[PDB]
C-alpha cells in the first residue's frame, strides 16, 4: 500500500531517551521509515525550546493534504543545519525512536510510504 494508517505515541521531549535516528539526512529518513513500519516511532510536538533538546538531523512529519478515518495524511521531511530535504505542509511534530516512554496522547496519521 502507498499509505499506512498509524497511531503515533506523542512523547514529552524531556522523557525521550533516544533523541534522533542517526547522523545523516539519508540515515534519519531511512531509520524513521523503518521505526514507523515496526511501530517503534514516537512523535514530539514542536514548541519553543523543543528542537535544541533533540539531535540533528531532525525528521518531521508534515501535512501532505487537507483526513481519511481521522488519519491526517503526512510525509517525511528531514532537516540539517537549517536545510530541509523534502517539501510539504505544516509540521505535526518531530519523530524520535520510541523505546517505552509513556505517551501523553496519540496522533492518527496516514503515512505516504
Amino acid at each position: 500500500k502507498t499509505h499506512v494508517q498509524l497511531s503515533l505515541p506523542v512523547l514529552q521531549v524531556r522523557d525521550v531517551l533516544v533523541r534522533g535516528f542517526g547522523d545523516s539526512v539519508e540515515e534519519v529518513l531511512s531509520e524513521a521509515r523503518q521505526h514507523l513500519k515496526d511501530g517503534t516511532c514516537g512523535l514530539v510536538e514542536v514548541e519553543k525550546g523543543v528542537l535544541p533538546q533533540l539531535e540533528q538531523p531532525y525528521v518531521f512529519i508534515k501535512r501532505s493534504d487537507a483526513a481519511p478515518h481521522g488519519h491526517v495524511m503526512v510525509e517525511l521531511v528531514a532537516e540539517l543545519e537549517g536545510i530541509q530535504y523534502g517539501r510539504s505542509g505544516e509540521t505535526l511534530g518531530v519523530l524520535v525512536p520510541h523505546v517505552g516512554e509513556i505517551p501523553v496522547a496519540y496522533r492518527k496519521v496516514l503515512l505516504r510510504k
